[PDB]
């Protein structure tokens, strides 16, 4: 049952942080994946060689199936802010969830685009990254329906958006534009990461305001929050050294094209995003 | 867990009526409250007399109440669909969502700027209201949670798409239109309902598609659909009495408009 309603007692917290967002991505979150021209994406798919072709596939498949993950999974982040009255926070992630499905659609339309909509690209996704994105996302939101605590909040914010968004999907924008802006191939494909990493801005802005506000009400949460950055860890090096064993294996698209793939150079960025989101939130 | 993921297995199904709403309210559903101009609505209210004023806040108090409980009380739709892999289903959704936060956003502007932002309008809920907004609507929503049966999905669209959107909505707008438009008075709320009026046909196509796909399975679920628009009738015209009563402009006329959007939305699903 409803108690009462916030705006027709009162009315929005003009001033809270999340309304600020919330105002934020209406304004810069108006694209349409639909709009991105993909016909010469295409072209250079069809241009590359079987190997070559490959290449990029384990790429959009960690992203596709992360997209749509993410999808799902924020609803129950949703749904428990909302029951604790966090109106402005609810209005905000409409947007978070409206931009996650133009994420999961421009990926698929990208697919569609090049002609591999019809291939199953579950082969590319290895223990460690079922571990973060089949189980572990979607069994610490849906706690969320039962167990609405700080741990589990603050435990949801941090696989969700630290290391699910702010660690890998972060890394993988990155290696995108290192390998294939470089190439100049997939321009539809990289208009569609540029306006997703611009909306993934907020998306992690939101989970620093969640993990921090917790935080702030009893320091022994930021304990809790490096802890759980740490456990994930493991499975997020276990999918980059994949996808790097991956790319080592097949690399005639870095030699056609020039490119000195330097996945120490990712992978070290990968380590530059997790110890960087952890510097972002703070004990006090 | 998640099984799999339909966008790696294969891809969206584009050709699904949900996705094809989706795309509609992408392109259609580009509007911002924030862009709205109310400085002349806070200088016709300051015009009004004191009983005037007060004459206006029992349908914004009505509004502003049911869109909040809109944002609040979809989620349960998007989970059970999602818990389903109706994908498409899903991604409509998102924007029906945002669409209720921008609905939330433009009445609590509209009070902030006419100056009665501080005013608790709850006064204006009586028990008809509160048997809807505070109670049946967000009991059938939740239940979905635990039991997203066809008879749980087809009370909930029931509920909230087609007797909260479909009946005192529409009513809401066509009265508003009617009153404050003939009087010229409130420009900024108009534009904000008009653009509201174009997002609300969109999600009222959802609880056509949802009840009648389900429908489309069993006719005894017609008969269901029609009992719980029957069960809701009393109290949706208990609140159009109540409001009516306020306002003592063609009040009959008004009522009957209700009446109408009542017998349109149980004429928008066939038993076949
Ligand atoms: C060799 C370096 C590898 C770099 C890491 C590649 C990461 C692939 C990204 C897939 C998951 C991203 C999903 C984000 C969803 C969301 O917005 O929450
Ligand atoms: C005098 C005639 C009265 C006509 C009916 C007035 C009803 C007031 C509006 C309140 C309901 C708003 C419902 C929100 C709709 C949504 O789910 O998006
Ligand atoms: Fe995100
Ligand atoms: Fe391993
Ligand atoms: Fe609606
Ligand atoms: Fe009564
Ligand atoms: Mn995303
Ligand atoms: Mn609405």
């Amino acid at each position: 049952h409803h108690d009462g309603f916030q705006t027709v007692k009162a009315t929005i917290d003009w001033e809270h942080p999340m309304f600020k967002l919330y105002e934020k991505a209406k304004r810069n979150g108006k694209w349409n994946p639909a709009d991105i021209d993909f016909s010469q994406d295409q072209k250079d798919f069809a241009s590359l060689t079987s190997e070559e072709k490959i290449s990029a596939l384990p790429l959009v498949a960690g992203f596709s199936a992360g997209e749509e993950a993410a999808t799902l999974d924020i609803l129950p982040m949703a749904h428990a802010l909302a029951r604790q009255g966090r109106l402005e926070d609810v209005l905000f992630l409409t947007t978070f969830m409206h931009d996650e499905a133009k994420h999961v659609e421009m990926f698929s339309r990208w697919q569609q685009a090049v002609g591999i909509g019809q291939m199953d690209l579950s082969v590319f996704h290895n223990d460690h990254y079922k571990r973060i994105f089949y189980e572990a996302l979607p069994e610490a939101m849906n706690r969320l329906y039962a167990d609405d605590s700080p741990e589990a909040v603050i435990r949801a914010a941090t696989v969700y958006n630290m290391i699910v968004e702010g660690t890998l999907a972060e890394s993988g924008y990155y290696t995108f534009r290192q390998i294939y802006k470089k190439a100049g191939l997939f321009p539809g494909l990289l208009q569609g990461i540029d306006y997703l990493n611009m909306d993934e801005g907020r998306h992690i802005q939101f989970g620093i305001y969640t993990i921090q506000r917790i935080v702030n009400e009893d320091e022994r949460y930021y304990e809790l929050f490096i802890r759980y950055m740490d456990e994930l860890w493991p499975h997020v090096i276990g999918y980059v050294d994949y996808l790097t064993e991956l790319g080592k294996r097949q690399q005639q698209l870095a030699r056609t094209y020039a490119l000195e793939i330097d996945y120490d150079l990712l992978r070290h960025y990968v380590i530059k995003q997790f110890n960087l989101r952890k510097k972002q939130i703070s004990r006090t």
